């Protein structure tokens, strides 16, 4: 079990003004620290944030959060977690609805606070008095909206630790299921409410509503008004300096949802699905640390059975171990693992 701590700086809040926080299980014999960012979509105007508050309130508030069990990469049992079972474990709940990008407080002009980027900074700060000052590696991990949050925030955590006087701690990222394409959709709707708004248009509006922040080098490339581009992995990744390992299902269910596809198959859709896998594979060609199986799924790293899937005979925990060794090719220890077969479940190890 990981134990809840609410932030001592109570100006750093969830959407409704309640304090943000983190869950922690220390391993005092270890100098490795895993900070995991939870996912769960986003909201981008008053009307859709109000709805989310009624039926997804744990993603907007800490009022109803004392312990949580660590699973997958957050498990302390080597049977479930062959990679980092002895590490210090931190789960950061997603209560800002902003893809971890926001820097805006609730105020006379703002019904909600969007503080995701500041929540990450404050967690790192408070952890530095609880053992993180002695770390050798800080791995910032996350799933779905939390995976995109890794891409947006990993270089900011690295800069923070350097400016606080800890330049020797190695900061790295692990982004799971947060590598999306701004691709052509299977069917199209003009952006008129929540359901009809494609991600490019919803994120453009969100950035303005949240006062969202993107990494500096990416921001300098795309410039004012085009920051939405930095929420797309293939565009932001080449601007990052920290090492980042990318986990992405080739036929991700959230990607298919935003593409207006429902699987529940004739030539047009067959060609669309095969083209999506081909395009995703293409964007990972020059990503040296990656794991991308040919499956229809969403998320993996905190699932208890995350050990089961394999690409070219190598599991995800093994690939992450090989990544560690590479940061000290390697015979029998690969780090770039992308499937090449063209249809969901052409890999027999895909989840059922
Ligand atoms: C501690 C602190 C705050 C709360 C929430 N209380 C209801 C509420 C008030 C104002 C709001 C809001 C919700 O959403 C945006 O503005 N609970 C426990
Ligand atoms: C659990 C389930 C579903 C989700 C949705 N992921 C958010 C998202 C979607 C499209 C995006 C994006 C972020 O940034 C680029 O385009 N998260 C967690
Ligand atoms: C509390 O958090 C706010 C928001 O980032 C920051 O401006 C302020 O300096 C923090 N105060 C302390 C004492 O850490």
């Amino acid at each position: 079990d990981l134990r809840l701590h609410l932030l001592l700086n109570t100006s750093v809040t969830c959407n409704d003004g309640s304090p943000a926080g983190y869950y922690l299980k220390e391993s005092r014999g270890s100098r490795r620290w895993l900070l995991f960012l939870e996912g769960g979509w986003y909201c981008f105007n008053r009307e859709n944030c109000d709805s989310r508050y009624d039926t997804m309130r744990r993603l907007m508030s800490s009022r109803d959060w004392r312990t949580r069990t660590g699973t997958g990469i957050l498990s302390s049992q080597p049977e479930e977690n062959p990679y980092w079972w002895n590490a210090n474990m931190v789960f950061i709940p997603y209560c800002s609805s902003d893809v971890w990008s926001g820097a805006s407080s609730k105020s006379e002009k703002n019904e909600y606070a969007f503080m995701g980027a500041l929540i990450i900074q404050e967690v790192v700060r408070e952890l530095l008095g609880r053992g993180l000052s002695g770390a050798k590696v800080l791995l910032l991990a996350g799933s779905s909206a939390g995976g995109t949050g890794v891409l947006l925030n990993v270089d900011r955590v690295a800069e923070q630790l350097e400016k606080l006087g800890y330049p020797a701690i190695q900061v790295r990222g692990l982004a799971d299921s947060g590598w999306f394409l701004d691709n052509k959709q299977y069917r199209h709707t003009d952006c008129v409410d929540t359901i009809t708004c494609a991600p490019t248009e919803a994120i453009r509006r969100g950035i303005r509503y949240w006062n969202g922040v993107v990494p500096e080098r990416c921001r300098r490339q795309f410039q004012e008004g085009e920051e939405w581009n930095c929420f797309f992995g293939y565009k932001v990744y080449p601007t990052l300096r920290s090492p980042v390992f990318v986990v992405q299902w080739l036929f991700d269910e959230a990607q298919l949802t935003v593409d207006n596809v429902h699987l529940t198959v004739q030539e047009g859709l067959r060609l669309y699905i095969q083209n999506l896998g081909r395009e995703l594979r293409h964007t990972l060609k020059d990503v040296p640390a990656s794991f991308a199986p040919a499956c229809l799924s969403h998320e993996i790293i905190i699932r208890s059975h995350w050990t089961d899937v394999q690409v070219k005979g190598t599991s995800l925990p093994r690939a992450l171990h090989c990544w560690d060794r590479s940061l000290h090719p390697l015979k029998g220890c690969p780090v770039h693992l992308v499937d090449s077969c063209p249809w969901p479940h052409c890999n027999p190890s895909c989840p059922t």
